[PDB]
């Protein structure tokens, strides 16, 4: 965590903007949490900050004999003396889903029940380092995530899976359109070797897109190797990649990258609520993370890195649209933005789409298109990264981006076009970085 904090610029958010996640509640569904008791026996990283601790997989036992859930929660918000999480003043809702067999049998058949329970406790961010290796398929769980996000303002994150490096290996429910799906780059701890030596390396095991219907997943990346975080007092050494001390130890996986981003989302949500005066929709938090992310060097579009590695300080200051307009087929929304040469111009359009059928060959339901016109008349369409930039239109993704590395100074015209909206109207969010 301490190194990952610097990589994703959570340090700048903390020290310069004062964003520690205070007043935000993050829910974690994972194996268990240290002793499983909300009392003075609990690990220092979480003692005193647990809103609710629910035992789903084993009756009245939310402890963590595995160590995965304690480590994950630690990276979101641990507030122990060392190795803090990204949002150490956020409060925790923990749903213990591990069963007596070490399986994830505490998950309900309808995931909306899981999310509802956490929502009723106050959580508005829900992070999940679990999934099924279904090679990019959109399953009933994916459908249920998408319906839940469209109806409730809960931001839900899923790990991409650990079945890389082959393409097409994204886990479900990480294949959901309306979730933020997170893959893993490397942490910078090079004395541990090649898995932790270049922050612009995708971790070899991180699952890679596209999804079965051709969408870009994961959405964003964060460090996921040799992450030092909270060690459950009941977990054995074999659960960790390396020891550190009795209270903290190392783990790696897309399970580790996901909670780092969840904590960053709590910092970003805090910023919008306290400093920008709005409650941001899930689509806007997603668009802000994507517009601010860094190309790790592979270029776009790319199923290995998605839209790049989270860079939180860029995401804080975006110009935005927060689901303030909704469109039906053939309508358009038009905005103007004055850009400065000298810094890249990145514009991201994101919408929480209608859930698809699991029998559909194409999961996108409502198709919006992003069209940007530059001061000298050049036009750019969403996700077209080959010149000319206005001949390849996107009909698959519910994220569309226009990234211009060397913009003209002057006013750009931003149009959001409703190409086909059968389940309308459809709202959207926009985030602009310059
Ligand atoms: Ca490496
Ligand atoms: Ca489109
Ligand atoms: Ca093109």
């Amino acid at each position: 965590n301490d190194v990952a904090r610097g990589i994703v610029k959570a340090d700048v958010a903390q020290s310069s903007y004062g964003l520690y996640g205070q007043g935000q509640i993050v829910a974690v569904a994972d194996t268990g949490l240290d002793t499983g008791r909300n009392d003075s026996s609990m690990h220092e990283a979480f003692r005193g900050k647990i809103t609710a601790l629910y035992a789903l997989g084993r009756t009245n036992n939310a402890n963590d004999t595995n160590g995965h859930g304690t480590h994950v929660a630690g990276s979101v918000l641990g507030n122990g003396s060392t190795n803090k999480g990204m949002a150490p003043q956020a409060n925790l809702v923990f749903q213990s889903i591990m069963d007596s067999g070490g399986g994830l049998g505490g998950l309900p058949s309808n995931l909306q029940t899981l999310f509802s329970q956490a929502y009723s406790a106050g959580a508005r961010i829900h992070t999940n380092s679990w999934g099924a290796a279904v090679n990019g398929a959109y399953t009933t769980d994916s459908r249920n995530v998408d319906d839940y996000v469209r109806k409730n303002d809960m931001t839900i994150l899923f790990a991409a899976g650990n079945e890389g490096p082959n393409g097409g290996t994204i886990s479900a429910p990480g294949t959901a359109k309306n979730a933020i799906t997170v893959g893993a780059t490397e942490n910078l701890r090079p004395s541990f070797g090649s898995y932790a030596d270049n922050i612009n390396h995708v971790a070899q095991f991180s699952s890679r897109g596209p999804t079965k219907d051709g969408r870009i997943k994961p959405d964003v990346m964060a460090p996921g190797t040799f992450i030092l975080s909270a060690r459950s007092s009941l977990a054995p050494d074999s659960s960790f990649w390396a020891n550190h001390d009795s209270k903290y130890a190392y783990m790696g996986g897309t399970s580790m990258a996901t909670p780092i981003v969840a904590g960053n989302v709590a910092q970003l949500r805090e910023h919008f609520v306290k400093n920008r005066g709005i409650t941001p929709k899930p689509s806007l938090l997603k668009a802000a993370l994507i517009a601010g992310a860094a190309d790790i060097g592979l270029g776009y579009p790319n199923g290995n890195q998605g839209w790049g590695r989270v860079t939180l300080d860029k995401s804080l200051n975006v110009a935005y649209v927060n689901e303030s307009s909704s469109l039906s087929t053939s309508q358009k929304a038009t905005y103007s933005f004055t850009a400065t040469a000298g810094k890249p111009l990145k514009i991201s359009l994101v919408w929480s789409d209608a859930p698809a059928s699991t029998t559909a060959s194409v999961t996108l339901v409502n198709d919006l298109d992003l069209v940007i016109t530059a001061p000298n008349g050049t036009q750019y369409v969403g996700n077209d990264f080959t010149s000319p930039y206005n001949d390849n239109w996107d009909g698959r993704n519910n994220v569309e981006n226009v990234f211009i590395n060397a913009p003209q100074s002057g006013t750009y015209t931003i149009e959001v076009q409703a190409y086909n909206v059968p389940v309308g109207p459809q709202t959207f969010s926009l985030a602009i970085v310059n």
